[PDB]
């Protein structure tokens, strides 16, 4: 609330390394190495970002992220298309998201329904090579299956903030090259910190 | 040109990356460490960034990172002020700058003129705790003089794509714990390569 901007730019950070690469250049500079080839990355520019949760966080990522040129669709169980659309949000049922997203971000709470919303059956429904981030809460995506996915293909990389369990115990996710990751630090700035 | 959005992305998530430590942090976690308090990092909303430069590139950094709620202002000597306000970019003599900056980004050529734009003197005519992106032109930042305000705390965070010499021998600035870093990735994505 006091915290959603911090999340919001902490997202659209990620979203931009996992376009980039640049927690992995950055390691391989200060490995001593210069890999050009390796880090050809993506732009933006005209690819589709899928919003699952439209609330204030939601929002704030979706107008960053338009300036980008990126195209904003996403998915609400409670906002009308008409409210997210003054938000430059395009609403679909989710079955309709999972394969137009480049990339997806979540920014629901954890219940029932968002535990392991996504998942070996939603993956298997995006587009080959589909980014994901959660900066929202540990297990809204099945930490298993996006082992699984990235083991693939099927996901080309992931940012994550926060994990099933905190600090994670099973490292295979944070170890992979193609996963970029924080403390859960998305309310960690002065600001939020000091209303 | 063809190039100028991804050399505009690419500096924008530098900027989110100087203000989140983001390639740190996943560092950090990749060796099994989870550090909160170290990675403490601070929102972009109501800073100021100053762009040395204001063509193209320089022009779609700021229309970006006014989305996020930054101040954008900036100089270029060729560039009209009317144009500049155009595009929501507040032109002021490069004296004027230098003490309202939170952060700094540079998008000119490599000139006489240019060459150590950001030196000791210009450094130390900066707010304490700058933090300063090149993805421009190496050597348009002095490195003997960016190394001096990380040590002394002058600057609190640099992110280079481009060194004076390539790839860069001394070591001391990729090295830095406030420096990230990229092979010269800024022209590097499939949609600048593949006209
Ligand atoms: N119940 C929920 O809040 C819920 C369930 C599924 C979703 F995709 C979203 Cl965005 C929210
Ligand atoms: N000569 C130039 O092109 C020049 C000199 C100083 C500057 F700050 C800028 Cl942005 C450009």
């Amino acid at each position: 609330n006091g915290n959603s901007l911090s999340a919001a730019e902490l997202t659209c950070g990620m979203i931009m390394c996992l376009a980039r690469q640049i927690p992995q250049a950055t390691a391989s500079m200060k490995d001593g190495k210069w890999e050009r080839k390796k880090f050809m990355g993506t732009e933006l520019n005209g690819k589709t970002l899928g919003i699952l949760g439209l609330g204030r966080i939601g929002r704030e990522v979706a107008t960053r992220m338009q300036s980008f040129g990126m195209k904003t669709i996403g998915y609400d169980p409670i906002i009308s298309p008409e409210v997210s659309a003054s938000f430059g949000v395009q609403q679909l049922p989710l079955e309709e998201i999972w394969p137009l997203c480049d990339f997806i971000t979540v920014h629901t709470p954890l219940l029932p329904s968002t535990t392991g919303l996504l998942n070996d059956n939603t993956f298997a429904q995006c587009k080959k090579g589909v980014r994901v981030v959660n900066c929202a809460r540990g297990g809204i995506v099945d930490e298993g299956a996006l082992l699984r996915a990235l083991q693939s293909g099927q996901c080309a990389g992931a940012a994550l903030d926060v994990f099933t369990e905190e600090p994670p115990r099973d490292r295979a996710l944070v170890d992979h090259e193609n996963v970029i990751s924080c403390p859960h630090l998305g309310a960690s700035t002065k600001e939020a910190q000091s209303r």
